């Protein structure tokens, strides 16, 4: 109820269950759910702490356990295999939920990961102005996208103290339906959730699945490992740190080591943030989910 959302209720096949990215929200998956369509229920988990009702979790194992408990209670027939997936951190959650479900004696028949970075455990960043400013800008755009009011289309070095009130003004101007005060609170709440999810992801160290080969795994990759952020929609120290960090990483190969029943999908998505909006990327994801979920 606070964490569990039904995005597309209809159909008699086993549900697709997807997990939030680091923003904690699931609205980004409505397009996918509609494209898969009325024969397949589409369910998703959002972060505790969005409705302001509780403290956000900052531990990947602990949030996965929450979601696992809910799935076990909603689906008491142990012979039905789960269908899991997620974009970004949501793929990480899908993995850890697969692990905990297997520990609980359940099967996962398929796992979709959309540009999920491998969990290397070595991002040791403290919060500074630069990290907060970028995170705020990303939270803002997520609220825009959440109302169809804008695209990823932030100056470098800006202090969050100047940035946060400018995001409030731009949001009102682009037509977000809130008072200044209310939007400011929503941005801060969403920012807290994002920061906790990032902590969760950065500190996680994936354990092995009991049955590594059991799920059929489809992994979709952005076009270039070293372009996590497109360097003509993004600049500044944190953007450059992120691109440098992933430039020498092969996240798909690291995931394949845990998940041997493996299907790799290259996409032309410009950067990490374009996986669901790049048309060729999105369509490949849709075509795959249709094959996986419609028998």
């Amino acid at each position: 109820d606070p964490v569990f959302e039904i995005l597309q209720s209809r159909g008699r096949r086993s549900p697709a269950v997807w997990f939030h990215g680091s923003m904690g929200t699931v609205q980004a998956y409505l397009g996918l759910a509609r494209a898969i369509g009325d024969e397949v229920p589409f369910h998703a988990f959002q972060s505790r702490g969005l409705r302001g009702e509780d403290a956000p979790l900052a531990d990947l194992g602990e949030m996965a356990a929450l979601y696992t408990r809910r799935l076990l209670a909603r689906q008491p027939d142990e012979s039905r295999a789960f269908r899991l997936g997620g974009y970004s951190q949501g793929g990480l959650l899908a993995y850890e939920v697969t692990r905990q479900l297997q520990l609980a004696g359940r099967r996962v028949e398929s796992l979709v990961m959309v540009d999920t970075p491998y969990a290397y455990g070595d991002m040791a960043l403290k919060d500074d102005d630069d990290t907060d400013s970028l995170r705020l800008a990303i939270v803002y755009v997520n609220l825009l996208l959440m109302n169809g009011l804008g695209d990823f289309s932030h100056r470098p070095g800006i202090d969050p103290a100047e940035l946060l009130p400018a995001l409030v003004r731009a949001g009102i101007d682009r037509g977000l339906p809130y008072t200044p005060q209310a939007l400011g609170q929503l941005i801060e709440r969403h920012h807290r959730v994002a920061r906790a999810n990032e902590t969760a992801a950065r500190t996680y160290l994936p354990a092995d699945l009991p049955h590594p080969g059991q799920p059929v795994v489809h992994y979709f990759a952005r076009r270039h490992p070293q372009v996590y952020f497109d360097p003509a929609r993004f600049s500044g120290p944190m953007v450059e740190w992120t691109n440098r960090y992933f430039a020498d990483k092969d996240c798909a190969s690291r995931w394949q080591r845990h998940l041997p029943t493996w299907h790799h999908h290259a996409t032309p998505a410009v950067d990490h943030f374009a996986m669901l909006t790049d048309s060729a990327s999105f369509a490949a994801i849709v075509r795959t989910c249709r094959e996986l979920y419609l028998g």
